[PDB]
C-alpha cells in the first residue's frame, strides 16, 4: 500500500510564525495600511455642450 | 509718520509655494496618511469580581 510519509520535523520556529495576525476579520483590516473611506473617491463626469 | 516699510522682492520661486495643497476643507483630509474609523478603536473594560 501506498501510504502517508510525514517526515522527522524540528520545533516550530518564533520566525516562522506569522498566523497570529490574521486568523480573524478584524484582523484582516489591522493589517491594512490604508482602508477606503468616501472621501478618497473622485468621480470622473463627462460634460456635453 | 512712522510708515508700512516694503523690501523689495523677487519673484516667487516654485519651491516655496506649498498652499495649492491644503487651502479646501477636503484637502485637509487628502494630506492625512491615515484617517481615523471606528474599526480602529479599542475601548478598556475593568472587569470586577
Amino acid at each position: 500500500m501506498h501510504t502517508a510519509e510525514f517526515l522527522e520535523t524540528e520545533p516550530t520556529e518564533i520566525s516562522s510564525v506569522l498566523a497570529g495576525g490574521y486568523n480573524h476579520p478584524l484582523l484582516r483590516q489591522w493589517q491594512s495600511e490604508r482602508q477606503l473611506t468616501k472621501n478618497m473617491l473622485i468621480f470622473p463626469l463627462f460634460i456635453s455642450d
